[PDB]
């Protein structure tokens, strides 16, 4: 069947992909730039994503496009158009990557996360990558390429000119590259680093929950203890436990009534503990009752305060973790398709039509980041409303 045909089917659904990462992508933008409650350093990176995925659409699939005709080109220029998709996949995993530790920073320490992590170091951080990505994506054109053996049968088939190549992907690149340093150390590597930050995020979020859950029920059952005790020392004992777990707890208009609310606590505890140490063992049970309303009017609101908290910790880190996984799942079957052609040299190479099919994929990566934010983040959702009601339409 015709080359054209099948080059035409895979040329107009790239084209269609771009239109996609582009506009999804400049709405993301145009939302962290309107809306102040979207401006945060975790969302910088996201502007990051959202911007090599903007130039996959406007660079890299008009240079996928390019390299799938073979035509003659000059073996270092296409190199170049052969490698700057490398730089911006890089960049995504750069941004990836700072998301996982900015929100493993944001939950483990959450009081010294203000001063260590602020926009203008994100700033640095991203130019630091983004020049990083250069580096690491066009690594060939600094010698590690193969220009240096061209297939001549190949360029004098197409009527190259001297010092010219048919601009194929496989044929200037090699694939020791591709699957090694690209693969390997670039690409596998980071992503295991953020699934291991993942599982430390997601463990600290279920251990922080349960001991806080620990210190609702030491408290409680430190106070049954009491309306059942018979002698002034077991009040005392039971009593010395609470303040510890109570002062432990401690560690805006909310913030003062959490104040408050543990001073009335932590103070009612030292009024029982006096009479607990000068033998009243009956006006030791009666204080500690008032415990009884302190708990119902300020600890289980501030207990339910710092499980919504840490509920919405967790459902940002699920919804980062979803977006570098498709990451995975778009880009690991051009990946195994590179190491089967790699490592297993007596296997037939993927066919064209899978390798179009794979292209595409890693292609379709750049048109799912801003499905996600409106899915899974209300803020983005409502913000990309307005957009849409109020300039779109
Ligand atoms: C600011 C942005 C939009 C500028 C984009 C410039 C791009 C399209 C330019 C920069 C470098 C250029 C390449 C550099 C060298 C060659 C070798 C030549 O034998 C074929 C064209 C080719 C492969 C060029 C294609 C176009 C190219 C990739
Ligand atoms: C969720 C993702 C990671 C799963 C996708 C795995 C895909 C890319 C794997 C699964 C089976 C693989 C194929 C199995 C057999 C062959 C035949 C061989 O002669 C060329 C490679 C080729 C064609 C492989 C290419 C990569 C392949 C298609
Ligand atoms: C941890 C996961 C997500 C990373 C991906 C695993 C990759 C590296 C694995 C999965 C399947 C593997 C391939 C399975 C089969 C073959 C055929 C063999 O003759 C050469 C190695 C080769 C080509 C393997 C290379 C490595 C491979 C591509
Ligand atoms: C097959 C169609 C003919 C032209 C081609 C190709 C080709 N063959 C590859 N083996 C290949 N491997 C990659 C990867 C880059 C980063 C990770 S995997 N690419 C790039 O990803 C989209 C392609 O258009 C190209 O830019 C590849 N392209
Ligand atoms: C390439 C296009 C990428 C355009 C990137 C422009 C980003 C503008 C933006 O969203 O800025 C975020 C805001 O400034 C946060 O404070
Ligand atoms: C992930 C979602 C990808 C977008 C949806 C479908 C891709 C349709 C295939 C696009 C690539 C072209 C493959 C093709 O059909 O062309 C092979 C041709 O026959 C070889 O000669
Ligand atoms: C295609 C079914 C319709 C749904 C569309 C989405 C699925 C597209 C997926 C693969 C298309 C490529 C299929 C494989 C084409 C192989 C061509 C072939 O058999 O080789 C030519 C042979 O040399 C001469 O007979
Ligand atoms: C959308 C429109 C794209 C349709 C044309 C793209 C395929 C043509 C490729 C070719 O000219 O060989
Ligand atoms: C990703 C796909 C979503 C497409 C985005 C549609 C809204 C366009 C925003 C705009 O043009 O102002
Ligand atoms: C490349 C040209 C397209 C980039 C546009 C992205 C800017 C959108 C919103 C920024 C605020
Ligand atoms: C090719 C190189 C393209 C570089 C991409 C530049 C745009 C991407 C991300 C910009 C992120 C903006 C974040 C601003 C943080 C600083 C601040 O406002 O405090
Ligand atoms: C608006 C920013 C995006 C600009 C992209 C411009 C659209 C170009 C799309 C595909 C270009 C592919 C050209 C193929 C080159 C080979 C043609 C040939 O061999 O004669
Ligand atoms: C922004 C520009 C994006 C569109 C252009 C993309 C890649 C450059 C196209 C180069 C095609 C060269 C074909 C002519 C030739 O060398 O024979
Ligand atoms: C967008 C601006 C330019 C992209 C179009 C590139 C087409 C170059 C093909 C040259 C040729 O026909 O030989
Ligand atoms: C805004 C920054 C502008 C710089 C953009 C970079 C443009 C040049 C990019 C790559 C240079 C490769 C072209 C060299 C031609 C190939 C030489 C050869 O094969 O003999
Ligand atoms: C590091 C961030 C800025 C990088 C922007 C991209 C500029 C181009 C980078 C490298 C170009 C190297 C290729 C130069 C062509 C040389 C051709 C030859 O030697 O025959
Ligand atoms: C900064 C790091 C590298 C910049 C220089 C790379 C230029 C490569 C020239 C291409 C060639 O080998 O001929
Ligand atoms: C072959 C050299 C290319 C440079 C490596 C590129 C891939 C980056 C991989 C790991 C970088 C590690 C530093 C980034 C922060 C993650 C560290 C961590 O696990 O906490
Ligand atoms: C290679 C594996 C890719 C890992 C996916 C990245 C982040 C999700 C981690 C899930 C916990
Ligand atoms: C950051 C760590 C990155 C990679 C190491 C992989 C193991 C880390 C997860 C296990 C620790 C845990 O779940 O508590
Ligand atoms: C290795 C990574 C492969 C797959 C991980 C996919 C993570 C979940 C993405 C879809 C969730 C919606
Ligand atoms: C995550 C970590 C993934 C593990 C990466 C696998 C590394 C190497 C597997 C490929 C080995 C193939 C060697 C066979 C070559 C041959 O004998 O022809």
């Amino acid at each position: 069947a015709p080359p054209i045909m099948g080059s035409s089917v895979y040329i107009t659904v790239e084209l269609a992909i771009a239109v996609l990462a582009i506009l999804g992508n400049v709405l993301v933008c145009w939302a962290v730039w309107l809306n102040s409650n979207l401006q945060n350093v975790t969302n910088y990176f996201v502007v990051s994503l959202a911007a090599a995925d903007i130039l996959v659409g406007v660079l890299a699939i008009p240079f996928a496009i390019t390299i799938s005709t073979g035509f003659c080109a000059a073996c270092h220029g296409c190199l170049f158009i052969a490698c700057f998709v490398l730089v911006l996949a890089q960049s995504s995993i750069f941004s990836l990557l700072a998301i996982a530790i900015d929100r493993y920073i944001a939950i483990a320490i959450p009081l010294r996360y203000n001063g260590l992590v602020t926009g203008t170091r994100a700033a640095g951080i991203i130019a630091i990558c983004w020049v990083l990505s250069f580096a690491i994506g066009l690594t060939p054109m600094l010698g590690w390429n193969n220009c240096g053996q061209p297939k001549e049968g190949k360029a004098h088939s197409q009527g190259c000119g001297e010092g010219q190549v048919a601009c194929l992907f496989e044929d200037v690149v090699p694939m020791n590259y591709m699957v090694y340093f690209n693969f390997f150390a670039c690409v596998l590597v980071p992503l295991l680093l953020m699934l291991g930050v993942y599982l430390r995020i997601f463990a600290a979020a279920r251990r922080q929950l349960a001991d806080l859950e620990d210190n609702w029920e030491t408290l409680n059952d430190n106070l049954k203890v009491i309306e059942k005790a018979d002698n002034a020392a077991q009040v005392k004992d039971a009593l010395t436990k609470m303040r510890a777990a109570a002062l432990d707890a401690q560690k805006s208009p909310e913030m003062k009534d959490f104040r408050h609310g543990f001073d009335i606590l932590v103070g009612q505890i030292d009024d029982a503990l006096k009479l607990a140490n000068e033998g009243k063992v009956k006006e030791a049970q009666a204080a500690a009752e008032q415990l009884k309303t302190t708990r119902n009017a300020y600890i289980q609101k501030y207990l339910e305060r710092a499980r919504s908290t840490l509920q919405k910790e967790v459902h940002a880190a699920k919804s980062a973790a979803i977006i570098a996984g498709l990451f995975a799942l778009c880009w690991l079957p051009l990946h195994i398709i590179n190491c089967f052609t790699f490592f297993c040299p007596d296997c037939s190479h993927a066919p064209l039509w899978l390798m179009y099919l794979a292209i595409v994929l890693s292609h379709t990566n750049s048109v799912v980041n801003p499905f996600i934010y409106a899915y899974r983040i209300r803020e983005f959702r409502q913000t990309f409303r307005k957009i849409i009601r109020s300039h779109v339409l």
